[PDB]
């Protein structure tokens, strides 16, 4: 079968926490009071819930409600507060039972985010390396808190541009991770999803999330949305390999003692490694320096073992630059 894995750093916090910590299934969730809160505009829909702009009666502020469509829940929920007070991590205000859908509302502080859609057209080169490292604050948090997000990309970054302030936002797909345990390869957006999960392979880590940064910092650095553009998960595998290569591939799944779903057969062809410059242009050459370069090849490692940490990534030169 395939070789187990462990993660390199942050390996056993949870095994050293009271079973209160990470047990979310025993979680008493403490109720506040739905009145407080107005709706004013729905924001959108999820699969999992829908999500309002609220304002709270009781002082004013501009609030985020997100009303749930189990044990997902109480999840997210212990998750979001023990994480609450986090570098860049979003603060969840409240949890209220909502009258008409009788289900649990999470009740968010506000962020005045800008579309990344529109905010991937105009940051500047210092820019991504800011809001890179703003991000890293949360990842690096986190997983010094035993959990792994699971679901990084631009849409769970809500970015306040006017003040310079980020948020992580979106900890419904969260997980605790235990050294050894095996996890359901189904999470993450397409786009975003580590090599482990594409190959099917489960006893993943924080080093998933870092992958997700990876490809999220090609598409900025790059200009290139997505940059592994799959047409499905297995054709998404593919891409990836059109840029790092069969053979590396090849050597990641031998090291994990993982066969390829046999559909590859007929779809992965024999792919060298690409030099990043191939993905350098006149449009994009101001937001690429060898820095740059150099930490995106080290956040984009099949193996899951070999990417940079969240604290390592700080640490890279690609951020002397950003004051601190």
């Amino acid at each position: 079968g395939p070789v187990p894995s462990r993660a390199r750093v942050y390996t056993d916090v949870n095994t050293h926490r009271p079973r209160e910590y990470w047990d979310y299934e025993s979680h008493v969730v403490e109720w506040g009071n739905q009145d407080d809160y107005q709706l004013v505009r729905k924001l959108g829909r999820g699969k999992y819930s829908e999500v309002f702009e609220a304002i709270n009666i009781t002082n004013n502020e501009k609030v985020v409600v997100k009303i749930l469509k189990k044990k997902k829940i109480k999840r997210e929920i212990k998750i979001l507060e023990n994480l609450r007070g986090g570098p860049n991590i979003i603060t969840l205000a409240d949890i209220v039972k909502d009258p008409v859908s009788r289900t649990p509302a999470l009740v968010f502080e506000h962020v005045n985010n800008t579309d990344f859609k529109q905010l991937y057209q105009t940051l500047t080169d210092y820019d991504i390396r800011f809001y890179m490292y703003e991000i890293l604050k949360a990842l690096d948090y986190a997983s010094s808190m035993g959990i792994m997000h699971r679901d990084v990309k631009p849409h769970n970054v809500m970015i306040d541009h006017e003040h310079r302030k980020l948020r992580l936002i979106d900890w419904g797909l969260a997980e605790f991770y235990h050294p050894g345990q095996e996890y359901n390869v189904r999470v993450a957006s397409r786009y975003f999803k580590g090599p482990e999960l594409l190959v099917d392979y489960q006893m993943y880590d924080y080093s998933l999330d870092m992958w997700s940064l990876g490809a999220m910092l090609a598409s900025m650095i790059f200009r290139k949305e997505p940059f592994f553009h799959g047409h499905d998960n297995y054709d998404q595998l593919v891409r990836i390999a059109k840029v790092l290569g069969t053979e590396d591939l090849y050597d990641y799944i031998d090291k994990y003692n993982i066969e390829l779903d046999p559909r590859f057969n007929d779809i992965l062809g024999r792919h060298s490694r690409k030099r990043w410059e191939r993905f350098v242009h006149s449009e994009n050459q101001h937001l690429v320096s060898p820095e740059a370069l150099d930490f995106l090849d080290k956040l984009l490692r099949y193996d899951h073992q070999s990417r940079l940490t969240a604290r390592e990534a700080m640490e890279h030169p690609y951020f002397y630059t950003v004051v601190k």
